[PDB]
């Protein structure tokens, strides 16, 4: 029944919806996102019961684009990164534009526009009032311009062979740069250049980062989170990595979901799609 899973993700209609993760001051956040990068706010929820509010930020609609969900925590603010959470991207056709814009605005460019060490695509790097980091890439066609959540891994090929058999992701693009004594990985649903990717990150000889306690999850979408789940299981049997939340309803809210963390200690969160979209309205 390990080839039931194989089948499972071909069937399935998986999508990266969000990533969560916290931050000091939910009104200066929305200030920096829509006016230094130009992002749309889509939502918000604030949870008094919970001491919580939600807001929701992307380039389109949530159901067709992938978001960041912010958390602020009530009377809470500050939190640590870690060292092991890397960046959020956003591509753009016109990235110098883009950094002098933010620049205008008060915002923190850490890393000047222009083309790569060695390389020829314009990116830059942006540093948001909590300390995460985006980085901007210049890309003429962008239908996501939400496009990479990089996580640093200890062990990239199990991080590899997990994203596929757990969660159905291709390996879109690998690449070695033993000059920099780096690898990345692209994992996800769709081309690169057309969708959100996972950038997973390794460092020669490094196989240990800290969490933080500021980045929380990333969410993905799919039509049974049951099912998606016993893939999540078996992948971590062999491979590393725990279920939390065991699938099934949320309280309330009535939204099925299911939590685990992958062999590194990141955490993902399974979604009903069509829970989903339920709670778009
Ligand atoms: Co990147």
């Amino acid at each position: 029944a390990a080839e039931a899973v194989v089948d499972w993700h071909k069937h399935d209609s998986k999508r990266m919806l969000h990533a969560v993760y916290r931050v000091g001051d939910l009104d200066r956040t929305i200030k920096y996102y829509t006016e230094c990068f130009g992002m749309k706010l889509l939502r918000k929820r604030d949870v008094p019961d919970e001491k919580y509010t939600n807001a929701f930020l992307g380039f389109g609609p949530e159901n067709t684009n992938f978001a960041v969900e912010l958390t602020y925590n009530y009377g809470v603010d500050k939190y640590d990164i870690g060292t092991g959470f890397g960046h959020f991207a956003i591509a753009n056709d016109d990235v110098y534009k883009l950094a002098e814009n933010i620049k205008s605005k008060g915002g923190k460019i850490t890393r000047e526009p222009g083309p790569v060490k060695g390389g020829s695509t314009v990116i830059a790097f942006a540093q948001d009032p909590d300390g995460y980091m985006f980085e901007l890439i210049q890309r003429a066609d962008t239908p996501e311009p939400l496009c990479q959540v990089m996580l640093r891994v200890g062990d990239l090929e199990r991080s590899i062979k997990f994203y596929e058999k757990a969660l159905g992701m291709k390996l879109l693009r690998k690449k070695d740069v033993p000059d920099y004594k780096y690898t990345i990985a692209m994992l996800g649903y769709a081309d690169e250049d057309k969708t959100t990717v996972l950038e997973l990150t390794y460092n020669y000889g490094v196989t240990e980062y800290s969490k933080g306690n500021a980045y929380a999850q990333v969410a993905i979408g799919t039509n049974d989170v049951y099912k998606s789940a016993e893939a999540v299981d078996l992948a971590t049997k062999e491979l590393g990595g725990k279920i939390l939340r065991q699938p099934g309803p949320l309280p309330g809210i009535n939204t099925k979901i299911a939590s685990f963390v992958d062999p590194d200690g990141w955490k993902v969160e399974l979604v009903d799609n069509t829970d989903f979209l339920k709670e778009l309205h």
